[PDB]
Order: structure tokens, then sequence, then C-alpha cells
């Protein structure tokens, strides 16, 4: 028998799922991936619950200050997000020391501003934890209660835990293929050669984007094969692909990203208020999604700001992954234009142009040059001059992407690693403490 507990409020919106509240306890009756069957000790109702809205009784995940499966850089992003303050913190799964934990504290720096500092939490055997060997605690809870009442060593004392909203709710159980009836496509957002994109609703209570496809030479099953594999290639930095409408014309349902395309956002008012450190972060998140594609030996084919979507939180997500397979010369590498050889390295090139896009708020690549004009300049070894506000070192990342020889372009795994830590000397990643 296995008891879990509710981490947030949840109001049921489907036929058989249960409403519950933060603190509600439940018996687990099935583990069927994203949705679990459970009986509410509160209500006695048997029904479905999001597995990510609940965790096992008194396991650390129940603690307000604890965050499972967070990398060092997400911990930094989460902490720096609106609604946290000086001294905000979390304990989390240490990324580079398996089976261990790390403290992240929000701090302010006179000569740099708002930062996050990371401390390893130490534990061998014995049982307890310390960050400095003179100060030992038997549990993580005591650890935080100490550093909450004065910092004894650290760069900041701990106030309140890092804030966090409800997880996106998972998509409906057993709903990969959904009838068209289930959708109300409410507002047409865009319209191209290939289909349209609408803001729609799924079954009254879920906001989604829907791409509707004009029937090409691209076959029906042919298309679903691809969608089907793509839906398995889930990653935080790729747009969430929820369901498919199998019967022509095909519809594709993804999560709705409140701020639309990155290209739109940079050009938007809120866009143009964004400082460079934030612009590089976006870069890093895109590099992170592309690092994942890279690792799985795929290829995107159509990288550019117009195929990156931005959530209401300013998370960046790659869109159109896989679709470009099933179906703009300024973002495309010479090998790809001239002989049509698209590889991850031609992707690295386009990433290069995207960097330029981001750093210049969505201005067209090669402004004033036409397509033909551009193809020639490249041949003659030309590259875009460094814009104003572009750091020198970021300009060289771009230059490295635009190598003529593809095999001398960096890997995304590298680009990502440099961008993530663009403002931190390695030696400084973690804070030593005496
Ligand atoms: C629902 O499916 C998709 C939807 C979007 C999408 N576009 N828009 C805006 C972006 C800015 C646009 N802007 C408006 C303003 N504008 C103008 C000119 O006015 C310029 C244009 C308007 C539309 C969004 N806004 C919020 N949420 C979204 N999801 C989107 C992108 C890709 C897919 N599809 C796939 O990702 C996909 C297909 C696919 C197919 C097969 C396999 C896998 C597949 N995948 C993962
Ligand atoms: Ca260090």
């Amino acid at each position: 028998r296995i008891i879990v507990v509710a981490l947030y409020d949840y109001e049921a919106i489907h036929h058989e799922d249960l409403s519950f509240q933060k603190g509600d306890q439940m018996v687990v009756l099935e583990e069927s991936g994203e949705w679990w069957k459970a009986r509410s000790l509160a209500t006695r109702k048997e029904g479905y619950i999001p597995s990510n809205y609940v965790a096992r009784v008194d396991s650390l995940e129940t603690e307000e200050w604890f965050f499972k499966g967070i990398s060092r850089k997400d911990a930094e992003r989460q902490l720096l997000a609106p609604g946290n303050m000086l001294g905000s913190f979390m304990i989390r799964d240490s990324e580079t020391t398996k089976g261990s934990y790390s403290l992240s504290v929000r701090d302010y720096d006179p000569r740099q501003g708002d930062t996050v500092k990371h401390y390893k939490i130490r534990t061998l055997d014995n049982g307890g934890f310390y960050i400095s060997p003179r100060s030992t605690f038997s549990t993580l809870q005591e650890l935080v209660d100490h550093y909450k009442k004065g910092n004894d060593g650290l760069c900041q004392k701990l106030s309140v835990p890092c804030m966090s909203s409800k997880p996106q709710k998972p998509w409906e159980k057993d709903a990969w293929e959904i009838p068209r009836e289930s959708l109300k496509l409410e507002k047409k957002l865009g319209a191209g050669q290939f289909g349209e994109v609408w803001m729609a609703t799924y079954n009254k209570h879920t906001k989604v984007a829907v791409k509707t496809m004009k029937p090409g030479s691209m076959s029906v099953e042919a298309f679903l094969a691809e969608a089907n594999v793509m839906k398995t290639l889930q990653h935080d930095k790729l747009v969430k692909l929820h369901a498919v409408v199998t019967k022509e014309p095909i519809y594709i349902i993804t999560e709705f990203m409140a701020k639309g395309s990155l290209l739109d956002f940079l050009k938007s008012d809120e866009g143009s208020k964004q400082p460079l450190p934030k612009l590089i972060d976006f870069s890093a998140q895109i590099a992170e999604g592309m690092a994942f594609i890279e690792q799985r030996n795929y290829i995107h084919r159509d990288l550019r700001a117009a195929n990156i979507l931005v959530s209401a939180s300013l998370v960046c997500k790659i869109a159109d992954f896989g679709l470009a397979r099933v179906i703009p010369i300024k973002w495309t590498a010479p090998e790809a234009i001239n002989f049509g050889s698209f590889t991850i390295k031609s992707d690295v090139w386009s990433f290069g142009i995207l960097l330029m896009e981001i750093v210049t708020y969505g201005r067209i690549p090669y402004p004033g040059m036409s397509n033909p004009e551009v193809i020639r300049a490249l041949e003659r070894g030309y590259r875009m001059p460094r814009p104003e506000n572009c750091p020198e070192e970021l300009y060289n990342i771009m230059m490295r992407c635009w190598k003529n020889r593809p095999e001398e372009r960096p890997t995304f795994e590298y680009i990502q690693s440099v961008l993530d830590d663009f403002y931190t000397a390695t030696e400084s990643q973690y804070e030593e403490i005496p």
C-alpha cells in the first residue's frame, strides 16, 4: 500500500479525474505514466490525478524548499524569476554529484547586481549534512533553519523558499488521437503556404495552439508516422506536442505559448526592454533544446527566431521540430543551399544567425541585401559585422558557427555550455566555503 500527498490545489476538468487540495492525501491504485489512479483519503472518491501534482509521504519532495531534478542553471532561472527576493533559496539534486544535494541562494552583488550562489551540501555516511565541517545537521530541515537565522558563512542568509506555480497539467490520458469535435479553433494567429495556426480550446477547459495542414504530396500516414515519433522526443525546450487529428485535413495540437514567436517578442515593446544577459539566456535555452536534438542524431532544418516560441514566463521553446522534415535562405548554410546537405552542422550555422537575430531584436539577417546578393557575399567569404551592443565574445561564437567547413563549427553541447555560463568563470560556479 502506497500513500502520496498533494503538493498544490487541482480542480478536476475531465470525466474521471479527482479535484483535491494541497495537503490532501491519497492511496495510489495505479501508476499509468502521467495519470495515476488514486483514492482520496479526504473524499473517498476513486479517480485520476496528475502524477506530477503529488509525491510520496514525507519524501523530500513534499518540502516547500526542495526541488527535484533541477539543474544548476534552472535553479538560477527559477530564483531570478519575478516573485523571488533577496535570500530566496532551494535545495535540489546536485547535478554534478549524483545522489547528493545543493543549496542555491539568491544574493545581490554591488559590482554586478542580482545573482545566485551555489553551495554543495556534504554528506558521506554517518547520515547528516553540512556545508562547512564545523556546522553539522542531522536533517536538511535543520540545515535551513540555521541559515535562516543569520548566515554563518554564506553570501546571503535564507529568507523564504523559491516561489513556484502549478505545473502545467498533463494532457488527457489516452488522448493522442482526438476527434475534431473536441476543438473550437477560436482565433487565427498565422497563415502560411502549408497550413494555419489558431488559438483553440480543447473540451472547454484547455487553451491550445492548433496547426492545421494544407494537404500536400506528403501522405497522411507518412505524416502521422513522423508526428508519432516526434511526440516521443519530449524535452523541456521543445514545444509540447499534445495530440493529433488523424483525418484530413490534419490538425496538430501543441501547448499554447502566451508570447508567440521569439521574433515577435523581440520586436514587441516588452521585447525591446530586455537586457543582454536575458537575451543570452534565451540563446542558452535554444542551445539546450538543440543540444538534445543533436544528442539523438536528429536535425532541425529550420532554425530561426520565427520558429522559437516564448511562454508567459519567458521560457523559450523550439517549435516545428520534425515538421520541417515532413515538408528561407538567410539562415541556411552554404552546403545546404548549394547541394542540399542538411546536418546538425548546418543547424549550428542557422543557430549562428539566430544569435544575430536575438542580439539585434529581430532585425532581418543581412539587412539591405537580397537573397542572391547574400549567396554571393558568402562565397567571397563575407560575414555580418558585429552589431553595437553585441559582446565581443558572443560575436566570436557566431563567427565559429559560420565556419565555411562544417566539421569546424562547434557542437551544440559546447555552444550551450558556454552560453549557460557566459558570465561565470568556471572556478566560480560553486562557492567554496572554509
Ligand atoms: C500547434 O502547432 C504549432 C503551433 C505553433 C505556434 N505558433 N504560434 C504563433 C507564432 C507567431 C506567428 N506570427 C503571428 C504574427 N505574424 C504575422 C505575419 O502577423 C507572424 C506569425 C503566429 C503563430 C503560437 N503561439 C502560441 N502557441 C503555439 N504553439 C504557437 C508553432 C508550431 C506548431 N507546430 C509544431 O511545432 C509541429 C508541427 C509538427 C508536424 C509534424 C511533426 C511534428 C510537429 N510539430 C512539433
Ligand atoms: Ca568554486
